[PDB]
């Protein structure tokens, strides 16, 4: 109970901020972690004894890939931490509970394929989950976590907070399906223009909440610069590994895939800025004011790329 978690100074400061990288040492990450539910939901919300046994049982279920790992689940989670500490209010007492468990077990026992590989390849999970194959499975692989003995953090809800905890978790862990992100942002452009978006409508909340995780797991694009550069590298490391195995098929990949055109990457990365990422921080901006900085560290990061296309680096 008495039992904080304190970061050291630098730590403490930077990772209230939208761009804070939770850095290269992995036995510090279940710290941040708690720390953050901590000052997010509070000392009382899980157990700690069992909250740490959930975290390491998660850590044991991603997979050594170069993007889709441990340290993109943590990376995540603090995104969600900033824009629940900016949006104070906003949320209820479950739904900060959930939505950083959501965040941490989004990606669980990812390979680093897309559904469209799963789907080719013909992998059972694509008979069993025909659409938004892997994030069912990171669904189901959430649920097995929570029902191994003493991992429970839940234990103290009642029946019903319990199921709608599920519930928001299943929708968030969904809504990280990028194939789905399209159509949400759409409705809720629409929705907020026309002013006929409402809180309190349990449908809109649910689509405000798919746009938050989105938000968060493509939160790579809002870091500094450096950060920004550098995760790209591990992103095209398994996008050209899947591409190999397409060719492997006898399928030539979408050219983001094909390790042959690397020098086409500035452009495919502009592209995707102005397609999803800028679309994607402007919506949740205007939704929810206080994450302008993700928007802002966004638009710097395409800037950068367009630095890059210049030949200027
Ligand atoms: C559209 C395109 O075309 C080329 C290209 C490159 C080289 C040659 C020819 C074309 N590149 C891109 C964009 C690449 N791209 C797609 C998603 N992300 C991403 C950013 C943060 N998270 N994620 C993410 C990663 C995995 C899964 C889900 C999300 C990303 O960077
Ligand atoms: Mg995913
Ligand atoms: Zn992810």
């Amino acid at each position: 109970g008495l039992m904080q978690f304190t970061l050291p100074v630098r730590l403490c400061k930077e990772i209230e901020l939208f761009h804070f990288d939770i850095g290269p040492f992995e036995n510090m990450w279940p710290g941040i972690f708690v720390y953050m539910v901590h000052r997010s939901c509070g000392t009382s919300c899980f157990e700690l004894e069992k909250l740490c046994r959930f975290i390491m049982s998660v850590k044991k279920n991603y997979r050594r890939v170069p993007y889709h790992n441990w340290k993109h689940a943590v990376t995540v989670a603090h995104c969600m931490y900033a824009i629940l500490q900016n949006n104070h209010t906003l949320f209820t007492d479950l739904e900060r509970k959930g939505l950083l468990i959501a965040c941490l077990c989004h990606d669980l026992d990812h390979r680093g394929f897309s559904n469209s590989y799963l789907q080719k390849f013909d992998h059972p999970l694509a008979a069993l989950y025909s659409t938004s194959t892997m994030e069912q499975h990171h669904f189901s692989q959430t649920v097995s976590i929570l029902q191994l003995e003493g991992h429970n953090i839940f234990s103290t809800l009642s029946s019903s907070e319990y199921e709608q905890v599920l519930e928001i978790i299943r929708k968030a862990i969904i809504a990280t399906d990028l194939a789905l992100y399209f159509g949400n942002r759409k409705q809720l452009e629409e929705m907020y223009q026309t002013g006929s978006l409402n809180l309190n409508n349990q449908s809109h909340r649910d689509r405000v909440i798919g746009l938050m995780m989105t938000a968060c797991d493509l939160c790579s694009v809002t870091k500094l610069w450096p950060v920004t550069k550098l995760t790209a590298n591990d992103i095209y490391a398994e996008f050209w590994a899947e591409g190999d195995e397409m060719k492997k098929l006898g399928i030539q990949p979408i050219p983001m895939m094909d390790r042959d055109k690397k020098d086409e990457v500035p452009q495919g990365q502009l592209g995707f800025y102005n397609a999803v990422a800028i679309p994607c921080y402007t919506t949740l901006t205007q939704i929810l004011p206080p994450t302008e900085p993700l928007l802002k560290a966004c638009r710097d990061n395409l800037s950068q790329w367009e630095k890059v296309i210049r030949g200027e680096e």
